C-alpha cells in the first residue's frame, strides 16, 4: 500500500538480503526500497519522521530530502543536512510539513546526511494529477507500475574511502537482484501485465552512483514525463537513466503472452546478464512461471537522446537566445584532484551551522556565509544561466539543483544549444570532455538551494555549492516551526558541539 500524504515514517536498522547476501541497513518503513509516499497535486504532505536508529556504523542521526519538490516557502523542510537543517537525533521525530502546488509527477525521497541513503534510506514519492493531460494514454497507473533501479553494496557506506571509485555488488530492480560475484540464484522481481492493457511505468533511479541502460526485451517505451515534467510522446527502445532521474513511459502489453527480460546495465560493476544479474522479469498474466528466454539486440536502434525530448506544455526558455543571455550568467569550474572535488576552487565541507540558520540569524551576504567560498548569492526575480563544463574525473556527473527544475539548454555529447523547446528537468548528465551542458531557471523561490553531483560518493568528496537565492527575502518567505528551531540545539547538545 501507498502511504501519505499525512503519515508517520519510522527509520530503523535491520538486516536484509536483497541479492542473497545479508547485511545491516538503514530503512524507511521496514523495507528496501521504502514504501511509496503519495498524494495528489497541491496536497499538504505531513511526513512525521521517527528516527529509531541505533547502529553507529551507518550513523544514528538522519535527515530526509523530498527530491524534486520545490519547497516554496518551506525551505526548512527540504532536508539537506547543514544546508536547511541540523539532523534529527535518535529517539526524536520531526514533522516535514509542506505543500506541492503546481507539481505532479514521479519523485523520490532519500536520506540527505553523508552517504546514508546508500545504506538503504530511499523510496518512491508520487504526486498524481486527477486531471493529468496524459491520462488517456494508459489504463493502469498505481503502486504496481513503479519501477525502481538501485545499486547495492556489501560494504557499509561509512567504510567507503572518500573520493574513491566505489563499485556496487548488485543491481536491484524493485528491491531484488543478483550479486555480481559469488552469484546465487536468489529471487528476481516480477512485473505483471495483462495482454492488451497499457501501463504508466514510473521509472525511478534511486542510485547512489551508476547510470543504467534500461530496456525491456520485445517491447518499446513511450516517454511521457521527465523528472516531473510532462513531455511530448517519445518512443524509444532503451533509456540511459542517471542517478536520481525519473521517467514515465507507456508500456503497451502488445507482445505474445509470455516472459520477457527487463534489463538494467550499470556503467560500472557487473557487465552483462550471466546468472541473471542486472535483470528482472516482465510476466504476462497466463504465462508459465519460468524465466524468460528472450535476447537483447546487439545494438539498440532507438535509444533515448535527451535533445529529442520536448515539454508537453509550451514552457519555452527564459532569457535570450545565446550564451550568457541571462540576468545572471554563471560558468562553474568543476574539478577533481587527490580524492576531492571542487566547484570554483572550493571543495564542499558541511558547515556547523546550517546555511538557512545562518541567514535567519542575520548573515546577509554570501561572503558572510559558511562554508566560505561555497555559497553563491542569486538575485531575486532574475534569469539565471549555469554552464557546467565536464572533464572532472568520475563522469558522467548527474548534477541536481534543489528548489527548482530547469531548462536543459545544452545536453551531453552535442555542442548545439536549444533556446526554443528543450526539456525541463531537475537532474542532468553533464557529459564528457569538452561538453558544455547548460541550464536556465528564474529565481522565484527564496532560500538556500543545494547544487551538487548526485553520485553520493562525489557529494561526500565535496562536489557541491549552495545557491543562496534571494537572501534578503529568505526569512520573511520561510517562517520556521518551533520543532525546526529545536533541531540544532538538540543535535549540538547530543554531539557535544559548541555554537
Ligand atoms: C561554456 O559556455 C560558457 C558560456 O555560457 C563559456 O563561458 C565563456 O568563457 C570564456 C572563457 O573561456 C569567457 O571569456 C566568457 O566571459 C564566458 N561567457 C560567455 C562567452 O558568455 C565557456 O567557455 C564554455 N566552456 C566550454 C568548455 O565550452
Ligand atoms: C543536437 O542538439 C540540437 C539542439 O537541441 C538538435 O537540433 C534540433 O534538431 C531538431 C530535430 O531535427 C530540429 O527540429 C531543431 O530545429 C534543431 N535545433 C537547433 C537549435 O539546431 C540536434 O538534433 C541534436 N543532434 C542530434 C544528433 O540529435
Ligand atoms: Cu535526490
Ligand atoms: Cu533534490
Ligand atoms: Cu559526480
Ligand atoms: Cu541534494
Ligand atoms: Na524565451
Amino acid at each position: 500500500a501507498q502511504i501519505g500524504p499525512v503519515t508517520d515514517l519510522h527509520i530503523t536498522n535491520a538486516n536484509i538480503s536483497p541479492d542473497g547476501f545479508s547485511r545491516p541497513a538503514v530503512l524507511a518503513g521496514g523495507t528496501f526500497p521504502g514504501p511509496t509516499i503519495a498524494g495528489n497535486t497541491g496536497d499538504n504532505f505531513q511526513i512525521t519522521v521517527f528516527n529509531d536508529l541505533t547502529d553507529p556504523s551507518m550513523l544514528t542521526d538522519t535527515s530526509i530530502h523530498w527530491h524534486g519538490l520545490f519547497q516554496k516557502g518551506t525551505n526548512w523542510a527540504d532536508g539537506p543536512a547543514f544546508v536547511t537543517q541540523c539532523p534529527i537525533i535518535t529517539g526524536q521525530s520531526f514533522d516535514y510539513n509542506f505543500n506541492v502546488p503546481g507539481q505532479a509527477g514521479t519523485f523520490w525521497y532519500h536520506s540527505h546526511l553523508s552517504t546514508q541513503y546508500c545504506d538503504g534510506l530511499r523510496g518512491p514519492f508520487v504526486v498524481y494529477d486527477p486531471n493529468d493531460p496524459n491520462a488517456s494514454l494508459y489504463d493502469v497507473d498505481d503502486d504496481t507500475t513503479i519501477i525502481t533501479l538501485a545499486d547495492w553494496y556489501h560494504t557499509l557506506a561509512q567504510q567507503e574511502p572518500i573520493g574513491a571509485a566505489i563499485t556496487a555488488d548488485a543491481t536491484l530492480i524493485n528491491g531484488l537482484g543478483r550479486s555480481f560475484t559469488n552469484t546465487t540464484a536468489s529471487p528476481l522481481s516480477v512485473i505483471t501485465v495483462q495482454s492488451g492493457k497499457r501501463y504508466r511505468m514510473r521509472l525511478v533511479s534511486i542510485s547512489c552512483d551508476p547510470n543504467y541502460l534500461f530496456s525491456i526485451d520485445g517491447h518499446d517505451m513511450t516517454i511521457i514525463e521527465v523528472d516531473g515534467v510532462n513531455s511530448q510522446q517519445l518512443t524509444v527502445d532503451q533509456i540511459q537513466i542517471f542517478a536520481a532521474q525519473r521517467y514515465s513511459f507507456v508500456l503497451n502489453a502488445n507482445q505474445p503472452v509470455g516472459n520477457y527480460w527487463i534489463r538494467a546495465q550499470p556503467n560500472s560493476g557487473g557487465q552483462g546478464f550471466d546468472g541473471g544479474i542486472n535483470s528482472a522479469i516482465l510476466r504476462y498474466e497466463g504465462a508459465t512461471v519460468e524465466d524468460p528466454t528472450t535476447t537483447a539486440p546487439t545494438t539498440f536502434s532507438n535509444p533515448l537522446v535527451e535533445t529529442d525530448l520536448h515539454p508537453l506544455a509550451d514552457l519555452g526558455v527564459p532569457g535570450q537566445p545565446f550564451r550568457g543571455g541571462a540576468d545572471d550568467p554563471l560558468v562553474l569550474n568543476l574539478a577533481f584532484a587527490n580524492g576531492r572535488f571542487s566547484i570554483d576552487g572550493v571543495s564542499f565541507v558541511p558547515p556547523t551551522v546550517p546555511v538557512l540558520l545562518q541567514i535567519l540569524s542575520g548573515a546577509q551576504n554570501a561572503q558572510d556565509l559558511l562554508p566560505a567560498g561555497s555559497v553563491i548569492s542569486l538575485p531575486s526575480n532574475s534569469v539565471i544561466e549555469v554552464a557546467l563544463p565536464a572533464g572532472a574525473a568520475g563522469g558522467p556527473h548527474p548534477f541536481h539543483l534543489h528548489g527548482h527544475n530547469f531548462a536543459v539548454v545544452q545536453s551531453a555529447n552535442n555542442a548545439t544549444p536549444n533556446y526554443v523547446n528543450p526539456i525541463w528537468r531537475d537532474t542532468v548528465s553533464i557529459g564528457g570532455t569538452g561538453d558544455n551542458v547548460t541550464i536556465r531557471f528564474t529565481t522565484n523561490n527564496p532560500g538556500p538551494w543545494f547544487l551538487h553531483c548526485h553520485i553520493d560518493w562525489h557529494l561526500e568528496a565535496g562536489f557541491a555549492i549552495v545557491f543562496a537565492e534571494d537572501i534578503p527575502d529568505t526569512a520573511s518567505a520561510n517562517p520556521v516551526p518551533q520543532a525546526w528551531s529545536d533541531l540544532c540545539p538538540a543535535y549540538d547538545q547530543a554531539h557535544n558541539i559548541s555554537t
